[PDB]
């Protein structure tokens, strides 16, 4: 809960960038607790100073005035949770290629693309599948991978 290893370097970038931005009283190497309530706003996590007093009371019990990156990192790690990925349970077809890749190319051949269509749309006859195959592979690369599959499965029929 909080942790430091729970933080991906992506998030630490934002942390580190804002850390140094409001950092230091006169060259301390840490970021002032008066700035913590600011950065927590810059990072869109914690609340105004009333809440920040908890943070300071917790991470700076020593009354130093400013907290090091590790202390701030724990702060970030417990509040950030900026993990809102667009490929979350979406465009899964990428990893599903190897799932359906009987042939072993990393890309699914037009043969496997056929059987995939038939499964989802059992209205496509064997010949229809072949035409779909033609229609699917937009790049004419021969194997269905990139915009072929993303365009046939997640293309937007309507």
């Amino acid at each position: 809960m909080g942790d430091v290893s729970k933080l991906s370097s992506n998030q630490v970038k934002l942390l580190e960038t804002a850390f140094r931005d409001f950092e230091t009283p006169e060259g301390s190497g840490r970021v002032s607790t008066d700035q913590i309530g600011i950065i927590l706003e810059v990072l869109g996590i914690q609340q105004t100073k009333s809440t920040i007093r908890q943070l300071i009371d917790e991470f700076d019990p020593f009354g130093n005035g400013d907290i090091d990156f590790d202390s701030f990192k724990i702060i970030g790690a417990r509040f950030l949770g900026e993990e809102v990925n667009p490929e979350q349970m979406q465009q899964e077809l990428r990893e599903a290629f190897r799932l359906y890749d009987k042939e072993g190319n990393g890309y699914i051949s037009t043969d496997v693309m056929r059987e995939i269509l038939a499964e989802l749309d059992e209205t496509l006859s064997s010949e229809d599948l072949d035409a779909m195959i033609d229609e699917i592979d937009a790049d004419g690369s021969g194997t269905v991978d990139f915009e072929e599959f993303m365009g046939v499965m997640t293309g937007g029929d309507e």
